[PDB]
């Protein structure tokens, strides 16, 4: 849980689902590495 970020794609298993992050209209999914 070093860093949350939404990124676009898929998530590293790893990094901890937090939730969903939308920008411009674009879902990118929000993980915490």
């Amino acid at each position: 849980r070093r860093t949350c970020r939404c990124r676009f794609g898929r998530c590293f298993r790893r990094e901890s689902y937090s939730g969903s992050c939308n920008i411009n209209g674009r879902i990118f999914s929000l993980c915490c590495r």
